[PDB]
């Protein structure tokens, strides 16, 4: 039954005659583009090795630089081998396109083998040296895998996805020999599991590390987040019990009312709202990080105010940002009860009871207590509060443009935003 569904996963994880085309093209090309100029260059990516998902072809290739230092010459060769370029940031790199195939143009060091100067792009290298000749036959097994994770939004190790990068899929189709013996052993993954390619074991460690075989302090798993794994884990454990072809196909987006979802945040009676701004001009992986943060602080103002937020979520559009929140809580008194100090301290005490106040204060339990007032009663009040003085704290660009603007929405304003996958998936809506 799993050989036939896996059988079947072949035909939407392996390329197509149109996209190997293109890859076939752009490369002879690149290559001839690069030889005239006599650049020592190695292509490395997925694509050098024949790994690469269907309809995710691009292409590295790394320049080979000595033992100086600026290499401001490879700006200069990219530039003059891609059709058209962009600069992506020791991090700034060309890409471009050539012959329709997005191409990646990096600078490193033909180095002797691992020390790797002021090491990162400098590993590439070694990193597809290693795998070259291991991962020879099984590329399809990488397909399966990489089309299994990416089904189920867990492909990519950049920021906005913190989920498996390719080059972690290839280490493990290595170390298991196939995309069924990696998901049947990954059930038993635990966030203390180490896997050390290099060693051909499996340990027990501080965190979930993937020992990089190149340089064994680096963990390939660094981006992966624990739910990620979580997910993965719990993933691999429904696949076995039951296969199905559904677990490589992207789920569905919960084609949903506004009405609907007004019926369903009434039923569940809580208070559901979103913070919208401009979204900043940087790259996602700036912005992400900075969203989750934003969103974890407005969590915690919430969780200190008594609000009970249940769960919060982000959304970047073209335009815009939204942080998403529901909590369990749409009202709170006005009156509070603010702690004064132990009744022996008759200074602090004379200073406490000082203050005017509409209540009188009271001891409990030998300490004085004041009822007083609050600023803000919901926690849509309590959030344009926050917001106002202590954007700061929300990331330095998220915060900027907060500050700027901001706008809590909430209701039919808000279903008609943009954001309803992220609603329906944060309250664990079902079709
Ligand atoms: N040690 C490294 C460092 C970087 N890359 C590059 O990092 C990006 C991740 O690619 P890879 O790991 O090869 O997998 P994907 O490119 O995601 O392959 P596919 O999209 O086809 O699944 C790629 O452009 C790849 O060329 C790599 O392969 N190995
Ligand atoms: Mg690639
Ligand atoms: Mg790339």
């Amino acid at each position: 039954k799993v050989e036939e569904i896996l059988e079947k996963a072949l035909e939407l994880v392996i390329p197509d005659e149109e996209e190997v085309r293109k890859g076939r093209e752009a490369e002879e090309e690149l290559r001839r583009r690069l030889d005239e100029l006599g650049v020592e260059y190695v292509f490395v990516g997925s694509y050098a090795r024949n790994t690469w998902l269907k309809g995710s072809l691009e292409i590295d290739v790394f320049l080979l630089f000595p033992e100086e230092f600026s290499k401001e010459e490879l700006r200069e060769r990219g530039l003059e081998i891609g059709k058209a370029v962009l600069d992506s940031y020791e991090h700034p790199y060309v890409h471009g396109v050539v012959k329709g195939v997005e191409v990646d143009v990096v600078p490193c060091y033909k180095l002797k083998e691992p020390k790797n100067i002021k090491s990162a792009v400098d590993r590439t290298p070694f990193h597809h040296k290693w795998l070259e000749g291991r991962i020879k036959g099984k590329e399809n097994e990488v397909r399966l895998l990489k089309g299994f994770l990416k089904a189920n939004g867990i492909y990519g190790a950049e920021y906005k996805v913190r989920g498996f990068s390719g080059y972690l899929c290839e280490l493990l189709i290595v170390f298991y020999g196939s995309f069924l013996e990696t998901v049947k052993n990954a059930r038993r993954w635990t966030r203390r599991t180490v896997i050390d390619v290099a060693k051909g074991e499996v340990r027990k460690g501080e965190e979930f590390f993937v020992v990089d075989p190149v340089d064994e302090k680096r963990n390939v798993a660094a981006n992966l987040s624990l739910d990620n794994l979580a997910r993965f884990v719990h993933l691999c454990r429904e696949f076995m019990e039951a296969p199905s072809l559904g677990f490589f196909k992207p789920k569905h987006p919960l084609e949903i009312e506004p009405e609907r979802l007004r019926k369903i945040v009434e039923e569940r009676g809580t208070a559901v709202f979103a913070v919208k701004f401009r979204k900043p001009d940087i790259v996602d992986d700036n912005l992400y990080p900075q969203l989750e943060r934003a969103s974890r602080k407005i969590f915690e103002f919430l969780e200190r105010e008594n609000f009970m937020p249940l769960r919060s979520a982000f959304k970047a559009s073209e335009e815009f940002c939204y942080l998403l929140f529901e909590c369990q809580i749409k009202e709170i008194s006005r009156v509070f009860r603010r702690m004064g100090p132990q009744f022996e301290d008759e200074r602090n005490v004379k200073k406490f009871l000082s203050r005017n106040r509409a209540f009188r204060p009271f001891i409990e339990n030998g300490r004085w207590w004041a009822f007083e007032m609050r600023k803000f009663t919901t926690p849509e009040e309590g959030v344009r509060s926050y917001a106002s003085t202590h954007w700061h704290t929300l990331g330095k660009n998220v915060g900027e443009s907060i500050r700027e603007y901001f706008e809590i929405i909430s209701g039919e304003k808000l279903f008609k935003e943009p954001v309803t996958a992220e609603l329906c998936e944060m309250m664990g809506v079902k079709d």
